[PDB]
C-alpha cells in the first residue's frame, strides 16, 4: 500500500490556537482515509514524544488517539523511504504538479500559519535535497482564487481522488472558491 506522510516538524512555529487547528485537521484527514476503499498508509513523521502535538493528542484526545489507523514515529521521512521516491508538497514550490504517481511518497507539512509564514516548508525540503511540487491551482481555477495554502484535509481528499484515477477537475472540487 502507498505511504502518505504528514510531517510534524512545525510545532515550534505555532501558538495554542493554531496547534489545536492542526490537530483538528489531522483527525479529519485520517477520517477521510478510513472512508476510502483504496486508502493510503498514513505516516505521522517527526512526531516528538512528549512534545506539544503528542501531548495535545494524549491529554485532550486520548480515546480518539488510541484508535487511528496509521503509523506514528519520531523518525523522519528521510530515515524511512529512499530520497528518490520523496516529493514534498508546498504551494511555494516552483515545480507545478502534472501527474499523480503511485510509486512516490508525498509529504504534507503539518502546519497552520494562515499564510503568514511563507517558505517554511519549501526550506525544510531544500535543506535535505528533496524534490518539491505545488498543486496546479492557477491552471485549473483561473480567478475564484482564495488563498493557495490549503488545509491538511483538503490536501488528502485531492490526493485520494487522484489516486483513485480522478482527473484534475474532479480532484479540485475540494478547493473552496472565493
Ligand atoms: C496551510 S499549509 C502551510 C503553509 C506554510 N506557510 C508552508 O510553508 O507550507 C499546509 C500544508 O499543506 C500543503 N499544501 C497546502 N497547499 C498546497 C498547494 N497549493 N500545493 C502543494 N501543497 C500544499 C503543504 O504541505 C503545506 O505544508
Amino acid at each position: 500500500m502507498q505511504p502518505l506522510v504528514f510531517d510534524m516538524a512545525y510545532e515550534n512555529y505555532m501558538k495554542r490556537k493554531e496547534l489545536q487547528n492542526t490537530v483538528s485537521q489531522l483527525l479529519e484527514s485520517e477520517g477521510w482515509n478510513r472512508r476510502n476503499v483504496d486508502p493510503f498508509h498514513i505516516y505521522f513523521c517527526n512526531l516528538k514524544i512528549d512534545g506539544a502535538l503528542h501531548r495535545e493528542l494524549v491529554k485532550r484526545y486520548q480515546e480518539k488517539w488510541d484508535k487511528l489507523l496509521l503509523t506514528s514515529t519520531e523518525k523522519s521521512h528521510v530515515d524511512l523511504f529512499p530520497k528518490d521516491s520523496i516529493i514534498y508538497l508546498t504551494a511555494d514550490s516552483p515545480n507545478v504538479m502534472t501527474t499523480f504517481r503511485h510509486d512516490k511518497v508525498y509529504v504534507i507539512g503539518s502546519f497552520v500559519d494562515k499564510s503568514m509564514q511563507p517558505g517554511t516548508s519549501l526550506a525544510k525540503a531544500k535543506r535535505l535535497n528533496l524534490a518539491t511540487e505545488c498543486l496546479p491551482l492557477d491552471k485549473y481555477l483561473q480567478w475564484e482564487i482564495g488563498n493557495k495554502n490549503l488545509t491538511l484535509d483538503q490536501m488528502i481528499r485531492i490526493l485520494l481522488c487522484l489516486k483513485n484515477n480522478g482527473n484534475w477537475q474532479e480532484a479540485l472540487q475540494f478547493v473552496p472558491k472565493r
